[PDB]
């Protein structure tokens, strides 16, 4: 009983890793089906701009023209603007920009838009990320649980406003408009404001809202490149819409609990009479 | 009643402006070595090619800006992997979908790939946590009758022999596929399984014996710093409790320190 239940549990972890590794081809499929084509449609034409200027300029040294290109994607690394118009360029670690740095460290957002090349800075970095990332933990903690009860309380004088002549099924009301409230002031309200701001599309503010807040962060949109009363405020509503996706994100594993334990129990049903 | 969110979010604002003012210390200088001679570079092309002019460059920087937006990528292996990094929440970045469908798919593939994951990882956490404490509970006997304190010298084992197997000996194994230095390494395993993951060093360039098993090492090296980081939170959490009582004592002193001065 104390190594049976071990192996009651190796035989649930084992099952859970064979639905991520199936879950993943399932995407991987998805995304290949929507992304490849695309791709070879500027990978062609690319080709073609090439085949436009070796021979619109066969001075150039073909061979190392590549060169020239691939030491444009070695400085793609860094924030390069180099151009004849615009010589003259501005930081890309500045009094502000370091700060917005460190504020995807110590969330694990990470968008990569800019990273440490010193070696100093690399080994900062680590340590920097190693405590600050625990740090950062106890304060999204205490502002989840402080906005938290900041909902308890909304909700106690709305599950009054609908008290007319049960406790399970009122609880239901109670989580649509935590989600209803919650992607209007932590998704609707800010992606608006971000396309106004960034110029985006109405899906680019939403998948910039997504990949941001659910610490994932490609760093391909990111809302620190557009007064300076922005980017301030910007990072807190980081801090409330972590707070916020922690709820989520969890709730949506509370969901895939009952979801599991139900086809559980339809295939065990399922499979034991099999001639129904 | 007593809020005590307050003083940690100046304590997290206070640890940002510490970090931001030691980066522009460390990275604005050398940004400054490598801008000023890019535009060397650039000098260089126009002088040694009067075939190519300043009006015939900016539309060559451009259209490469433009590749910029794209770079086979995303084939039968590379989805998979991008796949691997939603759902754990690294995101390198290094290749992110384009297409309006896409992006609707990997929004609610990541609503539903995050917390499946996480119960994966919790069952690989509590299923490694229980490996550790059956080699523990081996040398918790051979040294500890033998002549509060015995804690720490178990709690080093783990650090120690965590490190090398989740931080040392796979820094190394990447290094026989591009090991530049050996901090480069270290920096990888960190910002990857902190879940960071900024996508400067990945696998991904100059790129199946390899990638199978890093992704497993992913999956228990993610365990591994999801212990690691809750210990640190762990040691916080004593070092907050040793200086409150700390400055409990210093401000009571000198409370009836000024009262006796009368
Ligand atoms: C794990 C096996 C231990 C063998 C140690 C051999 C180290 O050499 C490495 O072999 C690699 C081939 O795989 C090459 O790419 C590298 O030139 C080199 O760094
Ligand atoms: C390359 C940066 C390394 C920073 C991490 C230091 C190693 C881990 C600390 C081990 C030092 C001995 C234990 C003393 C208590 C921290
Ligand atoms: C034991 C049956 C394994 C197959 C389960 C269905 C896989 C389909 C993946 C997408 C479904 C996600 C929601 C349901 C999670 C169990
Ligand atoms: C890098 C962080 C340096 C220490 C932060 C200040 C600690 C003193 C404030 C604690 C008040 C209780
Ligand atoms: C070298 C110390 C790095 C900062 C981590 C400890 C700071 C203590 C935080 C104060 C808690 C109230
Ligand atoms: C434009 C698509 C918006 C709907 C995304 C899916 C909603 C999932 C709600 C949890
Ligand atoms: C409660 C957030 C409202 C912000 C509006 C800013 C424009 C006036
Ligand atoms: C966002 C909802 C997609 C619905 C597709 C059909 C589901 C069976
Ligand atoms: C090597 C740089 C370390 C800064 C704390
Ligand atoms: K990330
Ligand atoms: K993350």
């Amino acid at each position: 009983s104390d190594s049976a239940i071990n192996v009651m549990k190796w035989k649930t972890v084992s099952t859970i890793f064979l639905v991520v590794v199936l879950y993943l081809i399932i995407g991987a499929t998805v995304f290949k089906a929507l992304e490849q084509p695309q791709e070879i449609s500027q990978r062609t034409t690319i080709v073609i701009q090439r085949e436009k200027f070796l021979r619109a300029h066969p001075c150039v040294s073909d061979q190392e023209l590549d060169e020239l290109i691939q030491q444009i994607v070695a400085a793609i690394n860094a924030g390069i603007i180099p151009l004849g118009a615009s010589s003259n360029q501005v930081s890309h670690w500045d009094l502000g920009s370091s700060f917005f740095f460190a504020g995807t460290v110590i969330t694990t957002i990470g968008f990569g838009n800019i990273s440490p090349r010193t070696e100093g800075g690399k080994i900062f970095c680590i340590i920097y990320a190693l405590l600050g990332i625990p740090l950062f933990g106890f304060l999204l903690a205490g502002v989840g649980d402080q906005l938290g009860t900041i909902f308890g309380k909304g909700i106690a004088k709305v599950e009054d406003t609908f008290i007319k002549w049960s406790q399970t099924k009122i609880r239901i009301i109670s989580t649509i408009i935590f989600i209803l409230f919650g992607c209007v002031l932590f998704v609707a309200l800010p992606a608006v404001i971000f396309k106004h701001i960034e110029g985006w599309s109405a899906l680019d503010a939403i998948y910039f809202v997504v990949i941001t807040l659910t610490t994932i962060g490609f760093g391909d949109y990111v809302a620190g490149g557009s007064l300076d009363f922005y980017k301030p405020v910007v990072w807190f509503w980081i801090l409330v819409g972590l707070a916020y996706f922690a709820a989520v994100l969890s709730m949506i594993g509370d969901w895939l609990r009952v979801i599991a334990k139900k086809t559980k129990e339809a295939v065990g049903e399922f499979r034991a009479h099999a001639a129904e």
